[PDB]
């Protein structure tokens, strides 16, 4: 048989890797978007410094995948994508919880509060394949059997 | 591999919790019409037309009224509604059924029997219907790997 977690989601951008072995997973419950004289150029600069430092905080932990319960701005997607990091957004709180237990990650809010132990490594394979008309993400091969349910 | 599951998997669940979620050698009947009204005999008739063919499962692209659910349920028939046209097609090839519109035009030939197992289990927070054990080697795609 097969064990792990299966969620009805796909990467945020097509270029991102849909197949990753021994994934370093990072779970979030916060949003990766921005919110809150030529104000335009000015607003673009404020937004960019935010997202940049948010992404830098995440990247500083060299993760393979970054999953969040909220959304991910297009700018953020590109920065993560530019660090070879796969991103999944709007993941159900429940699913996000199942993934946490399966790979041993700890869901965090602001990236800057991450530690090495927060990053989950109990999952040995992240494969996003297409079934029917929808895409599904599969997190399987758990360093701990019980830590994962049967699929 | 030998651990590769072939068949069809759709993000759907039965209409009524009382309906069977597990059925071996399903007699599947596909529809693309609605089993609603937009009365209490249009549905009876409709259901009677479906039941006549003694099916195990009745799947449709449209909706199914509560009254209809009940009649089908009483005839030990599992019903799935609002299935994508694409999924409905995939199921048609997999079990060999012919999607029909009007329940009267149905015939023993439209009832798919190429599927050997209809199992609706839960995964995560959602329910998924699995139609597997295809008699036709060139009809079902690989769902889950070994």
């Amino acid at each position: 048989v097969l064990r792990g977690v299966m969620i009805n989601k796909d990467v945020t951008h097509p270029r991102m890797r849909r197949y990753i072995k021994n994934p370093r997973i990072v779970l979030l419950d916060s949003s990766l978007e921005y919110k809150k004289e030529e104000d335009f150029t000015r607003i673009l600069q404020m937004e960019e410094e935010y997202i940049h430092q948010l992404c830098e905080d995440i990247i500083q932990l060299k993760p393979d995948v970054v999953i969040t319960e909220k959304g991910i701005s297009d700018l953020a997607q590109h920065y993560l994508m530019r660090a070879n990091v796969t991103a999944i957004r709007r993941v159900r709180k429940t699913d996000n919880n199942r993934i946490a237990r399966a790979c041993g990650a700890r869901i965090v809010s602001r990236p800057e509060e991450l530690r090495e132990d927060d990053v989950g490594t109990g999952a040995g394979l992240l494969e996003i394949k297409k079934i029917g008309d929808e895409y599904f993400t599969f997190i399987t091969d758990c360093k701990d059997p019980k830590a994962c349910t049967i699929l």
